[PDB]
């Protein structure tokens, strides 16, 4: 009967998505699979990431955040496997930044594709790096790793990699450099073409909820002791009938050189 | 010489009491089982939850937080063992919520008890069964667990459970349904009824300390751009010769229908 | 030249297996802290330590020439890679006495009956839908899969399916969610796998020495050393040429380590003094 | 039919001590990851892994045919429902050899003497309450106890309470703890006992089964055989009717594991070739 | 090319200085030894603490936060070693109080050294021992230990120890007393004798931040609804041509017992 | 009386190989729980659990009688109090079969040659930096050295140092960090050593005491008990005054445990029914 959210069981993106929805106003006490909310009619799902778009696409739950990477990858899959596909997104999350990436040995030589025309590539995206090389007409043998993807090549397993990358510190850990981009990746709240009787009320309310937590998190008020420093964004007493970002140094100490004395920043709990 | 204070070795309440007596203004590094306050004359003790009631029943300490499904247990196995069971209560905390209460198995049948009156009962409470049992005039003979209490019926070790738990989450994981309430727990803080010269000077401190935070923790300060609104008890400019609670979406939302405008809403520290 | 390149679970009981069983064919290395490949000194051989799901892709895929893996991911990936039109083929060379489990369809324990027929409506919960595709085809009913990668058992309780298939050692872990077994769909124990393609010489050379080994190995943990303080030749058929000399009390070689039943129904014949030792290695 | 409950310990030594001798018993299972009824696959039997505690009471409450449990554990929760009015009976059928600790009552290593004496106001921490009365009760000293499930030595430092009795092995903890030793109130080793109530028949059966492999295996951990390049009987009874043919140099059984000192001894009296090999399994 | 800055892998003093870096402006995602900023360019190194004041020393990084006990340890074996033992040091940060300080045998007797002439001291910090034991003219032997210092007299290992302590909680918990305090350390950001072109910019720029962050945390806004509550520091209104600290319930009951009423305390995020 | 101190590794496989070992060596102790300081009821003795690095100091300050290290831990310490000026002086005893490590200098795999000659301006990375010096003023090169206690294989990435000496068993490691092996600077293994001052006598009694029963332990780990249904005393030497009677089939005693290549080269010979039982302690 009730609204039922799939959720990563482990990892960031689970807190991410934990923390959020505490804020939207679902009373939960922290998960140990199935969680029933005290707050309001709701039911979080734990389950691996992988499981996630398959459980919408089957109609098993009505609502998942998962990364656009783990989307597509088993979108493809069960294309290939002519398996039930259909889905509807419905907010992207500002979380969930990553791309899966083609890196190459560091002192190894190429520019662009054609350079991997024969070469075996490692990955856990084995459908999202067959997409891009057959739209590039560049030919290649996958090699299927769940885990440890970047020490392939040192292995000798296979003669480069798509890795899921944040920033190159992965990489130049394993003495490997980027050399394509071939996904990028944010976290998104989708919803089950075909599981849902006024609940569609209720994701109205979540939806709505999300963008003026998101505004408190993003906020802060200021106060401070001509015009270009009121155009500077900054709202002591704005103008009747508080700052989007303002979180730097840089524009306090630019204020500084305005002129600007008792900077105070203050921590906004939740507006509209 | 010093005021002897007992707190659970490990679990949320350790936490919940640490970070209490914090805001109560009490200075100490993060405990490894006897700790000294450097803010002030006072020494924790981190012990086993069970082993509270007893010391302070001795008077070994002058002051600890447990829980009542805990200080009932031990009071009644001391009667039992006609052991010293005196004490004071002095205040009941807003954390602690647990009920311990008779679980049977789901698709099992029953409308109360004599329904019970041969089936072996598991618990880790056997006393607190007890009372409620004999009270009730049922006959019952209890299966003695410290762990694992909900897999007897499933083990076949025992017919029922009296199990503690704060929502059905792990009675459903465990396939049973609760069937009876028979103790309400909070976490209590209480006085040795003869551990105590001047120290209860120290001890009224703490005391008015605990509601101010409690207060500060619940209360909030809000700022918002007739008189329902003024009766929905938020305050901008309240009557001179900021709510208790106000922590909804909803109100807010409920505030925005009454044309409320700029809800911004800021954390309060500490108050009186 | 080319190092032998052995593909192994990373965690895992296999890993441990398949790590002593190693360790007892003669091959020398050392885990000593955590890393995906491994080398050998004793010998030219790398281990690479990988998910058990990773096994037959590589063998497949020919980046390793040698993988012990469970039948079932065997036969789930295979039949996957068929599906998507995938390279399949690989060569079986010994199935190991060790990783018995099973896949069975488990139901609600106060739902009954059937148990095979019907199901055209119910959703299956499963991390092996190809193994359950598979039976179910066979079977001519008709399924819907929830695919679940862990937690399987949890799926009725959740809602989320009607049934699972769910890899069983014992049943407790079933018995542990409140379900009944119903069938068993696939019996797996693991083999020992070999590349598709062209075994070079050496490198096969090296394979035989590594296969008549690990039988050896095989042999003296099934067999044990015998002496018993006991003429009869049933008693003798009880051990089974065993040879010795000396009532009459001779120390026979038996083929397959003795149960304490057959060690008292001896006890029941007459025999004293019954004394197993361990054999470390033979080689018949 | 009923199958035979074991009640084993959860965590610590004994539960892997009762798991391996379980093994040697030719009992078939597998831990296969934490949970709390466990099936022999071997034979008709079910392991339940529950906190030490626990264990006399289910016995005695007769939740479970058979349990292993330190005698320490036994007695107190024994002494405890006697107090409670509570069913109190059970059936011991072995002591093992191992579980060795004793409950002694240690003091500030700087407060001295009397040892046993006076402590007629004195605090006792303990989480061994009864066990503790018990023997102060035949002393005819008066107590006042300090309930502790953990951590009892850091008692005295804490100003807790001015003396405690603590479950030692080796003392070390004491030493460590800044006490001393002052009285062995008891003496603990793990036993293995039995269901007060009615015992069905092949129940037993099964019973006496296990108890007969349980001394076989204690027998092969004990027994070695031995060969050595040595006519001197002396020799001979350094190794107790041991037979066997051959200056002159014999392949005995010696009943009880050979000391390197007794080794040594051996050498002295002018012994060559001292050979020890393991006896896996056997029966006399 | 970046600015090199080395940093504890391990230990209170890393999320200290992490933090405290995130609040100076300098964006990283949580380390894994070697760390890029995608704010500034500026790259962490997470190492041992020992391995500090020689990596500055050795000018192989430009920048490290380590505790002056160590500091000085490592600059004494160098001078012993004649070993380059050059560096500039910078600010010393509020974080990384504890004292090296001789502990011995409490019912043990002393007053003061040369009853410490025989005797074998136990302890991880050797030349800092032999400094002040020289200095002092007395005569001893070390014990060298990395770890469980304070076990060593009851093992019997040596007489006596000089042990890191913050409080006397691990000395009262291994059974001895302090009798000196050998050594006060606090944490210090120090600078590379040699290894530095403008840098010195990002350099003064990152001191400047630290006082900043440093004053939002000490200090927080009040308002409450006679100049000796005015000269009690409180600033609702305060002299246009906020509190350094005011965190205890005394001042907030002081300023009740001087009729204080709404005594209202928020945090602030950010100021100059 | 003083007990017999013996320094040991709190953590690795060398406390692991120390405390079997020692187990091995008669002497009845249990870790029971992490503590510094642990008493043996079966002997007089004190093992102490410390950090590798602590242990050649600390029986060169005489702390403690007997301290198992490796060769590389106890020549560092040993150079670095020399600088010191510190007391260098022990007693080595017996050096162990494990502890099998190499510290080599490995650089960048892209970089290459020279190998030993040159690198006068660049810096290496150490745990061991005295190991080093010592290495580096025989071949006459210039050094400067970063001290790094733990990850020195990641310096070069990080722009740290130019090169290291890395502690290698197997070398994955390096090639893990993208280096390539150039040189081997020290051979190490673990040794035994023993305190530099007066011995007492029954301490040193007991110490010839340790010292046998650990070679007899090196001696039934090494040697094992052969029967075989092979008079080709090249089969014999094959097999190293080993006797037995009985083609002909014998049971000899060989000296070191036998690879499966020479148990194989027996096979080509023409020898049946390999047996190789072990043998658990012995004494020659």
């Amino acid at each position: 009967q009730r609204l039922r959210i799939a959720i990563q069981k482990k990892g960031r993106l689970s807190q991410e998505c934990q923390e959020l929805l505490k804020k939207c106003g679902v009373k939960f006490n922290i998960m140990r699979l199935v969680v029933h909310s005290l707050n309001m009619p709701i039911d979080l799902l734990l389950v691996r990431d992988d499981d996630i778009p398959g459980l919408i696409m089957d109609g098993v739950v009505d609502l998942g955040f998962v990364g656009e990477n783990v989307l597509e990858e088993t979108r493809l899959d069960r294309l290939a496997l002519n398996q039930r596909n259909e889905f509807t997104t419905l907010r992207r999350m500002d979380f969930g930044g990553c791309r899966l990436s083609i890196a190459i040995e560091k002192d190894a030589e190429y520019r662009g594709p054609q350079d991997l025309n024969g070469k075996r590539i490692a990955t856990t995206y084995p459908q999202l790096l067959k997409a891009y090389m057959d739209r590039q007409g560049v030919d290649f043998s996958t090699c299927m790793l769940t885990g440890s993807v970047e020490v392939a090549p040192r292995a000798g397993l296979a003669d480069a990699i798509a890795d899921l990358v944040s920033t190159g510190a992965t990489l130049e850990a394993n003495g490997l450099k980027e050399v394509e981009v071939i996904f990028e990746s944010k976290a998104t709240l989708i919803q089950r073409p075909g599981a849902f009787a006024d609940k569609a009320a209720l994701i109205d309310k979540l939806l709505t909820r999300m963008h003026g937590v998101q505004q408190a998190k993003e906020s802060k008020y200021i106060m401070l002791h001509l015009a270009q420093i009121k155009t500077l964004l900054p709202g002591a007493e704005d103008p009747v009938l508080v700052s989007s970002e303002n979180l730097f140094w840089e524009t306090m100490e630019q204020l500084k050189a305005l002129g600007a004395s008792s900077i105070l920043v203050l921590p906004i709990e939740k507006m509209m």
